[PDB]
């Protein structure tokens, strides 16, 4: 009926474990496309392993970082690591290929995307709360922990070709953002906004109004390409 | 009157805002002069903030991150970051270049270089005093603490240099040791001496001897050059 | 008499200073055979100095990094750090060359290598333990922490190389596992099922036993080689 009342049911859905296996299957896809990936499975399945680790959890390895807890404290959630472990070996080592390509269907693909485009906002949000709570006026805290909470493995890209044997320092995601690198800059600093109180809108609303957003924008890009 | 009471006023003088703004100026000078600065303040103005940022305030980034702290703790200092901010636009995109200019005079260059060291030697004194605080007889962590307070962005130049693009992997400050390194690795261990109370002097009396001893050097090295 | 009380004392033997001696011993050995290592230790002696703190104190910064302490907490053991720095001295720069070739003689290198095991099993165990009493169910910050502590400045190779001036991007610890570190990961994964009360074994017997596979591999590799 109402609007609001859409957007709260809309900024309450549990993301574990549907929607976190969505962002999970997107991220280690983006994986098995970088080069040399298969084959690293292949060799190194350990570090193979670690590096589909970064693109699952990277988001919370850099906040924890940044606010001086332990990188690897959101690895306690033991169900969640199981389950990114799960798709990591389903993607590279399914007999035949079947989940690959069963994911990589293009409608699949897609509604994939859009759920991760959900993860990613709410983790975004949680950011600047998180940070806030420790800061109550660390504008600029609130503003870093929400970028790497949307960003994720892309700000420490350079690291994970360094763990995969590649080194190409030229480029960085800071000195040239990607769509996402960017897009997550401008939504932390909207609910960075709003928890200033300075945006007059509800944090259901933003939340709803920028997933749809990332959404579109994501499904449009992926679509395309 | 009595040297003991002009020293006391000398090492309580408020950084807070002049002579920070002299160390954010210098600071962001030194940036301004490294290859490809100008040039990536015009195409990646975001990366071209945040390498100010580390200039400004790279002490405080190294020493929270040897203490185990949020690495970015300093950055709730809202005032700090908006004057370092302000420095940074200024010395990069001040109309006809003007604010460069009035800065890079050398009567007044001399003057804010001076004001630096009188930051630097406050900011290692106060890097021992914080670590004595957690260790109290941490002698190892309290010359690491008012080492890396005092020397800076240095110790971690060759992440400075590949966040704009540079890799430069032959050579470090801890290899080859730059003389403000090498400065602040003596400044530390006297600090610590006068803390471990083996050192027969007043903490006062230190700071103002040993910020002299880096006044003269920094300015005759300033000027020479 | 008994198995298990032959294994209590033996996994209770004070590691300091004797078997922490020989841990020093042997790791910076290895440091002196590193290609440049020798003519670093004479041009730029304190970067040799910090080196040589990396390969005996590398598992304690790597956990209390992992674990979101101070990565220089073990440095507040003001007679660790002292015994190592006597270790270094001696290694680099005794007259006639005295100490390496005493430590050097095979008969007591081997003993040396044998007592760097007894060391390194108990830091994997000690790894295990703490991790666990910050998170009873972190099976996967048990594993790490364990890993780390028993690996040591191995899985930091690439930035040991950098702050010697030396850049081999191609390859990692992580990516190629050297026998040490796998052997790390087989004992961390041990040492975490006994934690678990999945696998039907004491504390101390694990030691005793683990320990044994490990002086006997790296003894006869050593002999080898
Ligand atoms: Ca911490
Ligand atoms: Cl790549
Ligand atoms: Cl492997
Ligand atoms: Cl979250
Ligand atoms: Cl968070
Ligand atoms: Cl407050
Ligand atoms: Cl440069
Ligand atoms: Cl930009
Ligand atoms: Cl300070
Ligand atoms: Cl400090
Ligand atoms: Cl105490
Ligand atoms: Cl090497
Ligand atoms: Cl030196
Ligand atoms: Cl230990
Ligand atoms: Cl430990
Ligand atoms: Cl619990």
């Amino acid at each position: 009926l109402q609007l609001g009342e859409l957007a709260a049911a809309f900024a309450s859905v549990p993301v574990f474990p549907l929607f976190d296996a969505a962002y999970f299957i997107v991220s280690v896809l983006y994986l098995k496309y970088e080069p040399g990936a298969v084959e690293m499975s292949r060799k190194s399945p350990f570090a193979s392993w670690l590096c589909a680790m970064l693109h699952c959890f990277g988001s919370y390895i850099l906040a924890d970082l940044l606010l001086g807890e332990s990188p690897i404290h959101y690895f306690s959630n033991n169900s969640s690591v199981i389950l990114a472990t799960a798709v990591w070996y389903l993607i590279f080592f399914c007999p035949m290929n079947l989940f690959y390509k069963c994911v990589s269907f293009l409608p699949v693909k897609l509604i994939f995307v859009a759920m991760k485009e959900v993860v990613r906002v709410r983790k975004i949000a949680a950011g600047v709360h998180h940070a806030h709570h420790q800061y109550h006026h660390g504008w600029f805290i609130m503003m870093a922990t929400g970028w790497v909470k949307g960003s994720g493995v892309a700000l420490m890209s350079n690291f994970e070709q360094l763990l995969r044997g590649v080194w190409r320092p030229e480029t960085n995601e800071i000195l040239h953002m990607s769509f996402p690198t960017k897009a997550s800059l401008y939504g932390t600093v909207l609910f960075t906004l709003q928890q200033t109180h300075w945006l007059p809108v509800s944090e259901a609303n933003l939340v709803f109004f920028f997933t749809m957003f990332m959404i579109v924008c994501k499904v449009f890009m992926t679509a395309t390409h």
